[PDB]
């Protein structure tokens, strides 16, 4: 039980936990070690056919136990170890020997009492490693120990044969095609039941309509309940005239043939409920630093995911559905995409049966058959979402206790985070605990009811994000936890959550799959990336048309009024009569609702600001809910209610309303706010978050700015590259770039002057990408957008049809007359909400993946001879409306433009290579342009996080990835101030290795007033072989992705982006793109870039410790910055940053200083004076080094009758008073009367005994301290007085 200096300090990678700053009466830390044995043989233990899961982890665990222990070394304040508790070979522990009412009997020094048995289920019990430790302040000197299996300690080494990554390989010795496994078969149109689209409706309501429009006319949607159990009467939304192609057969998603070898998991959510050696558990104890009872248990409790699932809202039972479940369950059939809103098939990590369901049948509702109104009723449901073993993994980690209750708010992942599958926390645990700890109940939460209740004024930071939700928790939230931790007088949740997919939105033309490679992939599953791609050309008039309302116009020369490719150019004005004409007549009521031939457009943004769950001020107002995201893109800091959290109830019912609509019947009618049933408790968890922040309190174009200004670590040179005539353009954002256009001539031309700017001259930059008529006229441009179908001439504006008619024969378009200069994928549109693409879901998924530093790029060119995207003669920057920009306008990722990129990463030039690496983008004119994606070499993935370091009551933060943030002004924003501190990290090695996270381990705030984090550059865990030993062109990685071809048509040399550039056919494209593809894998990226190996020089292993910058109160103070009205913001505070780009560390930019310190360094350990590292670095109280026990030589004894003492301390303050002081510890130089005092611990009246801890006004930190070197045994100390 003592000291054993085999076992070291080490910290485990899913919460990176060993070192809890304990006070109170016992300062120290509950220190969590591992013995540092290498050379551990895991394919001992072969999974053959017979064996499962389930018993070959028994094996692996039950070798370790012969091969491996665990313990916790208890620390003191001065630093001496003092027990470990080993829980394999401790031999006969005990429970504490509570009194009758639950309250634990604990003589100081006799220590607490003892059952002589501690809690049952050693056998299981003892072989689970401790990865935590808390405290609960509230009750006194309780602790809980987390018990986590050690399969998550060797996970990663286990054979991959079992723990299979998400994508397949195998020997693919045939180049590498990233569209193989994408299913990329467009739908067709039926040649059985074509009467059964949607009908025109008979005729036209007047209702006294004044109003005629020439147009087509509206569509009839109605559904009627009638008599009928699995049919109806009328179901206008079950219509399917399109099928699927049948090339080569169906082409339909379903796992049996899509996934010859599929994801799994390793043990189910029951299979883990049920198993108990194998799950987690969290156990209350007593610690005992100075009495011969040295540690006394309280309870054994265990983490059930059958908490999880029956706490799971019933409708996520049902994924593969969802609130609208009908129109657009037959859109994604059609269309070859996500079939609910969380099935498998996109996320099979929460799917007990993995990849298994990745099919659309059986989605908990009636689909597929023949008759369309006998589609729609509720059957049986076999794709419900559980915990399986890797997300409940993820789901244990940074527990903190509050009150007499406990929770466990989710892991990291990283202990379960395979190459390319993202694990993570779905829903918090809880634990409470009955009669003073006596008993327990476990439970847990879905976080989706915890943060159902967000709302735009809440958070500081960015706007109309994908967060909120409907009466439906169809939304799937999952937190990436950087460590809750009691900040000041708040608590405080930080780190990423997956924010509701924002990408995918939109949707595809029919007859448009086989030419938006790009998206199709992004949707369908094959492409994991969750940056968020922009394809214009081929998106819907409204991504929710019904299919039964896509044929109306097939051809599309007529444009296809109720559907058509979105082209905003085109898009029907909002005027009065145009909308009275067109919508108005058209009035739905409950049972029917109409489809209008509006021409509803706009791009990306328009796109969103519609179908895309963006926070309102109310909350649980989300009704336009597509899917849940890849992998964390959101940076994420929330405050939750500790006192409501400590009230809300453990189980949750569920009303009527929680569940899905019974009939479509009752769905036509779906509101967003129904009556719960008073009896359930489901709603009460909701108003639970307090507020919320992913980035700075900063907005609009002004926060790309911001993003222009964070630099890269690959380079370290900023996205802008401005300081030091065909030079690089800001990339990110779009102020002086291009020309100033007027946003008084876009659109109707009228009370736009001063409507979105406030100066008498509304000059906005229309961005890269742009197009004009000449240099003589820039400010909007003539309807030649105008796009022809066919070669039937333009789209005939002006049209009898396409001008509308009002009360009195005044025949006028309904199309306006100048559009705005920018589609482009940088489009920048403060007025044109339909023309606009810098959307907020950009805006944050950019920040996170910028300050990781993995944004994509999009190329021609590779470093080839003969195929080298060489600068001069071919990348004339200040001209970017014709080719000379090189701007794809097609594939590249929406919110950036690629030649600045580019540049930015080095692919050309000296930015990143000696040589220029000639790997970039052409606009070429010869004839089309095929090309793809890839990766940004570095490799740092999204769910990376540090642990939260609380600096102080008004800002704390963590390192994520290579970057350590600071919120500095979260808790407090405070009006001008930027929002964030950033520090960048120094080793290049570090940087670019393959896996640079199996090199955190663990952060904490060291007592200078400045947090750090520990770097092992001896081990960074990369890639499990070299491609075994066959170079693979696709080579696994934390980031990397099928980034699937994009093939574009010619681009005319001038007016390149009058319209949309129209993709071609590039379903067959790969092939002859070999040289593009390889560059899709990392490593050939680095070897390209020349730091493919050790050879980029600098520091040999660069094994040392980062300290983040020193951060000023006033750091990221952008006050001046701001304002300045005479012009816009974003343009304002860009030439701020021109005035300070070459300033970094005042905006909060910088790299964290690092210190060199030889040594395998595995963790660190805390002490309130001062944490140590490693477990180094003993230290035995130097300031008072001269102060001891006075031994029973200073005390009167000798022989007389019983002493009468107690009477120098009081009920009051139980220190000692000052008139008796001195009595007990010698003080040769601390002889102050205004220091130095006593501390009694108990007493016994008849017997005289007196128990004290000494206690002193420590210097560095002016707390009351106890003292070590006062006494061999420690500061308590009995003093009895014998006998006559």
């Amino acid at each position: 039980q003592a000291v054993d200096e085999t076992l070291t300090p080490w910290t485990w990678n899913n919460n990176n936990f060993s070192s809890l700053k304990i006070t109170g009466e016992n300062p120290g830390s509950f220190g969590l070690v591992r013995s540092q044995n290498d050379n551990l043989n895991i394919s001992s233990v072969t999974k053959n056919s017979s064996d499962d899961n389930l018993k070959y982890l028994n094996a692996v665990e039950k070798y370790l136990d012969g091969q491996q222990n665990f313990a916790i070394r208890r620390y003191d304040n001065n630093g001496r170890a003092l027990y470990d508790i080993n829980l394999a070979k401790m031999e006969n522990p005990s429970t504490v020997q509570r009194g009758l009412n639950g309250e634990p009997i604990f003589d100081p020094f006799k220590g607490f009492g003892l059952t002589g048995n501690a809690p049952t289920d050693w056998n299981e019990i003892k072989g689970k490693v401790p990865v935590e430790v808390v405290q609960s302040p509230h009750s006194p000197n309780l602790y809980f120990v987390l018990l986590v299996p050690k399969v998550a300690l060797e996970y990663h080494n286990l054979n991959n044969q079992v723990v299979k990554e998400s994508l397949e390989v195998k020997a693919t010795q045939s180049s590498f095609n990233p569209t193989q496994r994408l299913q990329k078969d467009s739908p067709v149109k039926d040649s059985s039941k074509q009467g059964e689209k949607l009908s025109e409706t008979t005729a036209s309501s007047m209702s006294s309509g004044m109003a005629t429009s020439t147009r087509a006319k509206a569509l009839k949607v109605e559904v009627e309940r009638g008599s009928q159990s699995d049919s109806l009467l009328k179901n206008d939304f079950a219509k399917k005239p399109l099928k699927h192609k049948n090339s080569s057969g169906e082409v339909k998603l379903e796992a049996e043939k899509e996934f010859t070898e599929a994801w799994k998991p390793l043990l189910t959510t029951d299979q883990i409920a049920r198993e108990k050696g194998m799950g987690a558990t969290v156990v209350s104890f007593y610690d005992a630093p100075y009495s011969e009872n040295h540690t006394a248990f309280g309870l054994v409790d265990h983490i059930d995911p059958k908490k999880m699932v029956e706490n799971y809202p019933p409708s996520w039972k049902t994924p593969k559905w969802n609130h609208h479940g009908i129109w657009d369950y037959n859109a994604r059939n059609l269309l070859l995409q996500t079939t609910g809103f969380f099935n498998p098939r996109r996320h099979p990590e929460w799917f007990d049966e993995g990849q298994a369901k990745a099919d659309n049948t059986s989605p908990g509702f009636k689909v597929g058959d023949t008759d369309h109104k006998k589609d729609g009723f509720k059957k049986n449901s076999s794709s419900p979402i559980a915990l399986p073993f890797e997300a409940y993994f993820a789901n244990i980690g940074n527990m903190v206790a509050i009150g007499n209750s406990v929770f466990i708010f989710g892991g990291n992942g990283h202990a379960t985070k395979m190459f390319t599958t993202n694990p993570l926390s779905i829903g918090v645990f809880r634990i409470k605990y009955t009669d003073n700890f006596s008993k327990s109940s476990v439970t847990g939460w879905p976080y989706a009811v915890l943060f159902g209740g967000l709302i735009n004024p809440q958070t500081n930071g960015l706007k109309d994000l994908p967060l909120g939700t409907n009466r439906w928790f169809e939304y799937v939230p999952r937190m990436a936890v950087s460590g809750v931790k009691w900040v000041g007088n708040q608590l405080v949740l930080a780190g990423t959550l997956t924010m509701g997919d924002t990408a995918t939105v939109p949707r595809l033309k029919y007859d448009q799959l086989e030419k938006h490679l790009n998206l199709v992939a992004q949707g369908q599953g094959l492409l994991r990336e969750d940056l968020q791609i922009f394809t214009p050309y081929g998106w819907a008039n409204r991504p929710d048309i019904p299919v039964g309302a896509w044929l109306q116009d097939e051809m599309g020369s007529k444009f296809g009024p109720h559907y058509f490719l979105n082209n905003p150019d085109i898009q029907d004005n909002v005027n009065n009569d145009t909308v009275e004409a067109l919508i108005s007549s058209y009035k739905n009521t409950d049972k029917l609702k109409h489809v209008y031939p509006y021409r509803y457009s706009g791009l990306y943004a328009w796109q969103l600001f519609n179908w895309s769950n963006k926070l309102t001020n109310t909350p649980l107002s989300a009704n336009f809910v597509n899917e849940n995201s890849y992998a964390p893109n959101s940076l994420f800091a929330a405050i939750l209610n500790e006192d409501l959290l400590t009230g809300l109830s453990d189980k949750i019912f569920y009303g009527k309303e929680n569940e899905f609509a019974e009939n479509e019947a009752d769905r036509f009618n779906q509101l967003l706010s129904l009556n719960p049933n008073p009896n359930t408790n489901w709603a009460r968890y909701l108003n639970v978050v307090q507020r919320f922040t992913t980035g700075p309190n900063l907005d609009s174009s002004t926060f790309d700015q911001f993003l222009d200004f964070l630099p890269w670590i690959g380079n370290g040179k900023p996205f802008s590259n401005s300081p030091s005539s065909s030079t690089p353009l800001p990339t990110f954002s779009n102020i002086n770039v291009g020309v100033k256009s007027m946003i008084t001539q876009h659109l109707n031309k009228e009370n736009t002057r001063w409507v979105f700017i406030p100066n008498f001259s509304p000059d906005i930059w229309t961005g890269a990408g742009y197009r004009v008529q000449s240099a003589n006229q820039k400010n909007g441009i003539p309807f030649e957008q105008v796009k022809p179908s066919n070669n039937s001439t333009p789209f005939d504006p002006n049209s009898d049809d396409n001008k509308v008619t009002p009360s009195g024969g005044s025949s006028k378009p309904t199309t306006y007359p100048a559009l705005p200069n920018s589609i482009s994928p940088t489009s920048d549109w403060i007025n044109a909400l339909t023309f606009t693409n810098k959307n907020n879901p950009q805006r944050n998924q950019l920040l996170l993946r910028s300050l990781l530093g993995t944004i994509p790029v999009l190329i021609n060119k590779s470093g080839d001879s003969n195929d080298q995207f060489n600068k001069d003669s071919e990348q004339k920057w200040d001209k970017t409306e014709t080719n000379e920009g090189n701007l794809p306008g097609f594939g590249e990722v929406n919110g950036l433009y690629n030649a600045a990129l580019l540049h930015t990463y080095g692919f050309f030039g000296t930015n990143t290579n000696s040589t220029d690496p000639k790997i970039g983008f052409k606009a070429d004119s010869s004839s089309s342009s095929s090309s793809t994606l890839v990766g940004s070499g570095l490799n740092w993935t999204s769910q990376d996080v540090g642990n939260l370091v609380v600096i102080n009551d008004t800002s704390f933060g963590f390192q994520l990835g290579g970057w350590f943030i600071t919120f500095t002004d979260f808790i407090r924003p405070r009006t001008g101030y930027l929002g964030i501190t950033l520090s960048s990290l120094q080793d290049q090695t570090i940087i670019w290795a393959d896996q640079p996270w199996t090199s955190f381990k663990g952060s904490y705030l060291d007592s200078d007033g400045t947090p750090k984090s520990l770097w092992d550059p001896t081990a960074l865990k990369s890639l499990p072989n070299s491609s075994t030993t066959y170079d693979t062109n696709p080579t696994l990685s934390p980031s990397f992705q099928l980034y699937q071809p994009n093939k574009v048509k010619a681009y005319q040399t001038t007016n390149t982006y009058n319209k949309l550039i129209e993709p071609v056919d590039a379903t067959s494209a790969a092939t002859n793109m070999t040289s593009l593809l390889k560059l899709l894998t990392t490593k050939n990226i680095k070897a390209k870039l020349g730091k493919g190996t050790a050879s980029s020089q600098g520091n040999n292993n660069g094994g040392g410790v980062s300290q983040t910058i020193n951060t000023i109160t006033t750091t990221g103070n952008i006050s001046e910055g701001l304002k300045e009205e005479t012009s816009i913001q974003a343009e304002t505070l860009k030439k701020f940053f021109d005035s300070k780009q070459n300033n970094k560390s005042e905006i909060g930019i910088g790299d964290s200083t690092f210190t060199k310190m030889d040594g395998k360094l595995t963790g660190v350990v805390s002490t309130p004076l001062v944490n140590l590292i490693n477990g180094q670095g003993a230290t035995s109280d130097s300031d008072t080094e001269k102060i001891s026990f006075k031994p029973g030589n200073q005390i009167d004894f000798n022989r007389l009758f019983t002493l009468p003492v107690t009477e120098l301390f009081d009920p009051n303050t139980m220190f000692v008073y000052d008139q008796y002081v001195p009595l007990l510890v010698n003080l040769p130089s601390g002889f102050d009367q205004a220091s130095i005092r006593l501390k009694v611990i108990s007493y016994s009246v008849e017997n005289q005994t007196l128990g004290v801890r000494l206690e002193f006004k420590d210097p560095q930190t002016q707390q009351f301290i106890p003292v070590l070197n006062a006494s061999s045994t420690g500061p308590q100390t009995v003093f009895q007085p014998f006998n006559q």
